[PDB]
């Protein structure tokens, strides 16, 4: 709060988890953030579930894409605020379709009573995360097949393609950062993250940045 946070070192943070070949990172995104928010909210971290969002909500699109946006308004409005855990409704979609959708034989895991959109700006990001916790966000990630770790320093900004979760930052490295979990399993960058450099939109990641609401 200031200086530098992070939110894997306050034990707020789950696993490294892999997609596969379904373009479902909008759930793993949503779904991120509200295992966060669970957590900071003073409940046990649970491992909660990005099948529920990738087979159930229709107004997103499954293997095809989606919004954290519109995953955060549909468990409000269609599921009646529940999210489920993980363990009573597992990753299916790994070969890249989605299952039918069921609606029983699950457990609750967490509810969430909406949403916030955070102001497109880095420095107001970072204030609210050092408070609040980790941030669902939209990225470009043209660049990020080639990532093996470090700080990256440049990175392609043209079109939002991707959606991961701000778990922290430090201003106080040589060139600040940002720390992202990604959902490309833990052989890929930094055990499964990456360190962007904060302050110049590095990746658009400024753009599209919001979180659950519990409570």
């Amino acid at each position: 709060a200031p200086a530098a946070v992070d939110w894997r070192a306050r034990g707020a943070v789950t696993a490294v988890k892999d997609q596969g070949q379904c373009g479902s990172c909008w759930a793993f995104s949503a779904i991120g953030n509200v295992e966060c928010q669970w957590f900071l909210a003073g409940h046990p971290l649970t491992n909660l579930s990005e099948q529920m969002l990738v087979s159930c909500d229709k107004t997103d699109s499954g293997c095809s894409g989606g919004l954290m946006n519109n995953a955060f308004e549909w468990i409000v409005q269609e599921n009646n605020g529940a999210v489920y855990t993980e363990d009573s409704y597992p990753y299916a979609s790994g070969e890249g379709i989605s299952p039918p959708c069921t609606t029983s034989g699950h457990t609750v895991g967490a509810t969430i009573t909406g949403h916030v959109e955070l102001p497109q700006d880095e420095a107001q990001i970072a204030a609210w995360l050092a408070v609040n916790g980790p941030v669902a966000v939209a990225v470009d990630a043209s660049s990020w097949m080639t990532y093996t770790g470090g700080v990256m320093t440049s990175c392609v900004s043209e079109q939002l393609d991707h959606g991961v979760l701000l778990v922290g930052y430090n201003d106080s490295a040589a060139v600040p950062y940002w720390i992202i979990k990604n959902s490309w399993t833990t052989q890929w960058g930094e055990e499964g993250y990456i360190r962007i450099a904060k302050g110049s939109n590095q990746c658009l990641v400024k753009e599209e940045a919001s979180s659950a609401v519990v409570g």
